[PDB]
């Protein structure tokens, strides 16, 4: 029975959104203005004589700013269709999206859901313009751009909603009827979720002429509702949506509940004293039926949001029905409070009742009742004391569940009444469909920050669409994030387009630093679990303790020797890959550089952790027992083509690695390494002698061959589960051929890393390379077109750096899921363009 | 859950009503024609080039005849408002009334009922015309004449319906959505009864331009639905209503059940391949949801009324969804039958689904499935055999409950599906709002008669409004009534206006005839009961038997003597008044003439039946024992003014009665009576010697005074419950002063009947005088302005005459209730006038 209002959006004459609407209401603000000069001239259609042909007694109204502006690209609408599209449809689209975002629901998540759309709409001023344009102005978009049911259906189409979708027209009750219909759709279980709302736009003078000939318009332009100056109403344009759910479903889904629709009723005036004369007894009947369905009694209903238009005929009849249904029955002298948002915003016509509903929701959320603005003397036609009714003349803090009624009456006598009871390091991730929209969405989130930083992060990560233009602000707490949203050039930014496949890169040398993973052992439970598993795997060989070396315990080795630094780097890389996969980034392939291949071979599933640990530990020990202190290595910023030439005259040298088409690595005898380095420094080139006492990938490695085959003989390699691009074979590895001989060849022969990345990038569609390392050493070597993503950096190796790397990956359109790292924040910054006939 | 369809009405291109619609369907008739020349020129807007500006590829459509004609007076609409009124509203009014009459419900009985109105409407061509007219054409009726919700609300207003009232727009599913909404309103108990329907009218070319630019229109003008020639649809205009009730309520109310809505569902296409592209999987989802709510399985659904438009994109998707939801699941080789009424009538747009629903109702009522007309070769895009679907190419008698589906899809992707199971002397009284309408309604009932005569009478008496122009045909049986509906100048006719108050007239002499009430003793149980009660009252005085005298038994008196004829006339008049009151005609007053006063005094409650019987019997016996054979009476067609003068020279005469201002009655000595009669015959006047051996109201009556006071002394008169106008005192009797002296004065003094009727007519507002008598003798004497109503006539005194008198009374707007005297008969003959902008 009870229906949660879980989200709201509105667009009303003085207010872009429900906070702005509440600010206007609490302030007692009046948004009735002159007619906009940009649509249609106020005075040219004005005449004080009600009988004057084709002219209105009213110069004033509630108007929405920028009804002609729409973000057609956001909804995938061509400018020609948007031009043909009724502004009511455009506004219902943007309102529907905003209202769902206000519920904290990503609207793109609703595709295929049984979500109903129930919209009230009754005016057709854009159709009036299309008609005035006459023949030949009709195009293939005219019919769908003007048909009013498309207001609901287009919203169902764009969001992919499969539930019922229809527009109701019962006049100025239509929105509240739509809410009633949505509520019954929820009670049947026909819908799991519903967008109930309505829209009206005063796009042409014809509607203010027809309303002035019908007669209801205030010659003063303000609705003195229930006041002795009740000279008529003023037209208003607006729209609103509520997102509605069963209260059980909303609480179970943890959705915010703004208010509960306890009950509602719809009836008609029937044989009133003329069709457009309101009927007090039919209004009583709606009040009573709705409150009965609400299971509610008068003493519980503290306020009614009037239909209250300030017409001299309508107000006494509404007051009489309220006193007969609610005022009497409440204790005498604690009256029912009443007011009308039409005293603030005018008569939003078809949207009128949703406006009253949203006002009431804001009143319960605010625990206060807004004033009615055009009220000095109680209308003498109304016996307010004898009804036990009081017009709420002042903002009243609302000190028993708070309960309000909302009434909406149509000119056709369709009455609706609804009873609302009151409700029973971190990333902020911002995304939009364009750079200008992204910048706007950042500026709005900064203004919002200008609060639970984590709850905001949950709403931004789970409750918002993930579009292609992405920024992330990463901060320790609310003000840290707020400051970092200033100077927004500092944010992580990126564009999620070409992603295709991801490769995990496992580097070799130069990635170590004292204390790598020490802060991460405390920060990340997955990393600590993986490092404990790696320590268990390594312990039958290393004699020391992995965690002791990482935490730099006093009695631990200090990463100075190879037989320590290589298994520690192996463990860190295995664990960091485990962390990446924990956060949604599984590798489509893995590629390793030198010893990194061992780590690759484990994350590919090729080698087992026992065997991977044995390989890394025993190869490192052989290096320390025979290769250490005997060789040297040298990085040169120069292509391997000229480098293989410069190796002439140095039989004790070789090319160790070709990391990119700009910088190679030679390895061999230390004296010849120094000779080549000095020769390069003679021609003015870049040369970086690598701090390594051994000479990997050289000839000297052959010395340890008779040792390696003795200690790696028992290996049992398996078929790689993840593809494994060997930079030794220079190609895919699809067979269990990673035995000890392979691990000797890897250490003895060149590293073909640039061939590997050129192959994976040009051929197999790999767009992102995630360097799973303690410090990036290879990402400055991939081709300019592939994305490179590091993990940890030197001395930046804690949770700060982990979330920075995950943010740079997810901004790169990677499958980052923010849940393992994790409230009225802004809705989408629509980049609205003018579209018109 | 199950909803009875209890009534239907439709107005479709070739058919005024559901019988005409079924005749078209069974005949395989096609009502698609050229565009009407009277609205807008076909060719001026035609161009074979779809791209041609402001022109349509289609010259053809389904059109309603006389969309501009409306019986505005019947609905109380001024010609100016009717002129402003959208023809869709006018047609929904007439359809709503007809549909309720088809249920056999008097629509005026529905005032204040929780009856919902649910209408689908989507086009606004009359608004298009009003808009084209520009400024200053807008009037106080433009807004209500154009607003689409008023289509529902106006019907709720005129019929006084208090239930919900709204128009739904979901495009070309809207009508069926309206039915779905009405069904859920019935299941909630929000409505006890609902009018669900829809309307669309092609009032302007703009809609056929916009539909040809959207592209769906058949360049051939015919919808080859599911056929290889599927070149598009053709537009159609129409309307339909179903009256819906809970099946339990309909069976309990004894309402006719035409079909049962077992279940329905509404969904949207959601993110279809474009908003206006149909989605086969969403259509499957509606089919499955609706059939689940129907508790139904494929083998039960024998036919589906397609949405089937003959567009080449729509038909394969609909066929695919049907085969996936119904065709497979039925046994292979006994396929699901399909067809489309759009092959007969084109696409009735917003009314489309109600048309399909009414067709299906007519199919279940008819136990046959109509053909689809534009179908020679199965569309090769559809794998009909692999779907197990067959297009019903021929009229198929439908030999397990019969079950059909109806599908309606909107261009906005709102899909609706509904499952219909098959259903689980006498007066004919004709009334209309005008003489021309009455004559038309008689001609229609004669054509209908051209059948259970009693069931027809029940439907005409209980199931039709009682308007002011009234006829009654009275006959022994169906053909007798049918013949008597020929030469309809013979009917009882009358006008129900001035009625004010009714007086029961109880006459004195000249009303007797041998055998009065003998046929009525057998025919009327109330009359026989009353006559038995009167016989019980009379028996302690009369020595004879009342029933024996009435049945003219052999040993009974033959009404020749006064002491018999007066108590028998008393009994007959008392009993006939009882009969009148049994049939709804209670007297506002009673007035008696001579001995008739005794009867009056009983029906007024003044005297009791024992005392009334004693008075009549003993006065009659005194008359026979002393007044009989001694006096004489004479009726003269002449005013009492000259008659009191002509009584000069005749001391043995007097004026006995002044019955009207034209004919008096003298009474006295027989010789002087004959002398006066001869004198009147000498001056050429009218003179009727009354066959009465006594001389009432004369001087001779004084002789019996000493007797009367001896036999009437014990009387206990009471206060008159019904007013009692004495024609002896010449005024009201409001005190218990009807003792024996009064009954002597009544017999001894004049009868002031003309004074009585002038007083009751001029003063107290009495308009109808019901002569409760065995033969009228006073009705030819009332003023020309009051209505006179007799009861029985001489030798016409059986049930024939009783129903003739009740018919003449009820045609005179008397409270006649036909129940104690008591099926697809015609609906109201609307006298439709052209109304337009």
């Amino acid at each position: 029975e009870p229906v949660a209002v879980v989200g709201i959006s509105c667009r009303v004459p003085g207010a872009r959104d429900p906070r702005e609407f509440w600010e206007l209401l609490a302030a007692g603000g009046q948004a009735v203005t002159d007619v906009p000069a940009d649509r249609w001239n106020a005075g040219d259609f004005y005449d004080p004589d009600r009988s004057a042909p084709g002219r209105s007694n009213s110069r004033w109204g509630g108007f929405i700013e920028d009804v002609d502006r729409f973000d057609a690209a956001f909804f995938g609408i061509s400018p020609r269709e948007a031009a043909e599209m009724d502004p009511q449809q455009r506004l219902a689209l943007e309102l529907g999206w905003e209202a769902l975002e206000r519920a904290g629901i990503d609207p793109s998540s609703l595709t295929g859901t049984r979500t109903g759309v129930f919209a009230g709409a009754i005016w057709d001023d854009y159709a009036t313009l299309k008609h005035r344009q006459g023949g030949a102005a009709i195009t293939p978009h005219t019919v769908t751009g003007l048909h009013r049911g498309i207001i609901a259906n287009r919203l169902s189409y764009t969001l992919g909603l499969r539930g019922p979708s229809m527009v109701v027209d019962s006049g100025q009750s239509s929105s509240l009827v739509a809410v009633h219909l949505a509520c019954e759709s929820l009670r049947r279980g026909e819908s799991e979720l519903a967008l109930a709302g309505g829209v009206s736009l005063n796009l042409v003078p014809d509607s203010i002429i027809g309303a002035s000939k019908f007669g209801g318009l205030s010659p003063d332009g303000r609705a003195y509702t229930f006041d002795a100056r009740a000279n008529g109403y003023v037209r208003g344009e607006g729209g609103g949506f509520v997102v509605l759910k069963r209260l059980s479903r909303a609480v179970a889904d943890g959705d915010p509940v703004l208010a509960v629709i306890r009950g509602s009723a719809v009836n008609n005036g029937g044989a009133a004293q003329g069709m457009t004369t309101p009927d007090a007894q039919a209004q009583e009947a709606v009040l009573r039926e709705a409150h009965e369905r609400a299971g509610t009694a008068p003493a519980d209903v503290r306020y009614v949001e009037l239909h209250g238009t300030g017409t001299p005929v309508g107000d006494p009849i509404e007051a009489a029905a309220l006193g007969a249904a609610l005022g009497t029955g409440r204790p005498a002298g604690q009256p029912l409070l009443v007011g009308s948002v039409k005293t603030n915003i005018g008569h939003l016509e078809g949207a009128a009742g949703i406006a009253g509903l949203i006002k009431a929701v804001l009143a319960v959320r605010g625990r206060a009742l807004p004033a009615s603005l055009n009220y000095e003397t109680p209308n003498p036609a109304i016996p307010f004391e004898e009804l036990n009714l009081r017009v709420n003349t002042e903002y009243l803090p609302w000190e028993q569940r708070m309960v309000v009624g909302v009434s909406s009456f149509g000119m056709g006598g369709t009455n609706a009444h609804v009873v609302l009871e009151e409700a029973p390091v971190v990333p902020w991730v911002v995304s939009a469909k364009s750079a200008a929209a992204l910048d706007a969405q950042i500026e709005r989130l900064a203004a919002f920050a200008s609060v639970d930083a984590g709850a905001v992060a949950r709403v931004l990560a789970g409750g918002r669409a993930q579009f292609e233009h992405r920024a992330v602000v990463v901060g320790s707490g609310p003000d840290d994030l707020a400051a970092a949203l200033a100077a927004p050039e500092g944010l992580v930014r990126g564009v999620a387009s070409g992603v295709g496949r991801v490769a995990f890169v496992f580097p070799g040398q130069g990635t170590q630093w004292a204390g790598m993973g020490a802060e991460l052992l405390d920060s990340s439970a997955v990393f600590a679990a993986a490092m404990a598993e790696c320590e268990a795997a390594l312990s039958p060989y290393v004699d020391w303790s992995l965690e002791a070396v990482v935490r730099q315990a006093p009695g631990a080795p200090t990463l100075e020797r190879v037989d320590v630094v290589q298994p520690v780097t192996f463990a860190v890389m295995v664990s960091l890959a485990r962390v990446w996969q924990h956060h949604g980034v599984t590798p489509q392939a893995v590629v390793g550089h030198s010893q990194g291949e061992i780590a690759a071979a484990y994350v590919a599933g090729a080698l087992s952790l026992d065997d991977a640990a044995r390989v890394v530990t025993l190869r490192s020990k052989s290096i320390a027992a025979h290769l250490a202190g005997k060789g040297g290595m040298l990085s040169l910023a120069l292509s391997e083509d000229a480098v293989l030439e410069r190796l002439a005259g140095f039989d004790g040298l070789s090319v160790a690695a070709v990391n990119g088409p700009t910088a190679t690595v030679v390895s061999g005898d230390p004296v010849q390494i120094e000779e080549l380095a000095r020769a390069c420094e003679a021609d003015g080139v870049r040369a970086r002698v690598i701090p390594v006492d051994y000479a990997s990938h050289s000839r000297q490695v052959e010395i340890i061959e008779s040792e390696l085959a003795e200690v790696l003989a028992g290996l049992s390699p398996q078929a790689p589960r993840v593809p494994f691009f060997s930079t030794l074979e220079g190609a895919w590895i699809t067979e269990p051929v990673l035995d000890g001989g392979y691990w000797y060849r890897n250490l003895r022969h060149r590293v073909g890393f640039a061939p590997a990345v050129e192959t994976l990038a040009t051929d197999e569609g790999f767009t992102h390379f995630v360097e799973v390392s303690a410090h990036p050493v290879l990402t400055m070597a991939l081709p300019g077109t592939v994305t490179g993503l590091a993990t940890l950096r030197r001395d930046n190796g804690g949770q700060d750096r982990l979330v920075a790397s995950l943010a740079e990956a997810w901004a790169n359109g990677l499958a980052v899921d923010w849940s393992p790292l994790l409230s009225d924040l802004p809705t989408y910054a629509f980049q609205t363009e003018r579209h018109w006939l």
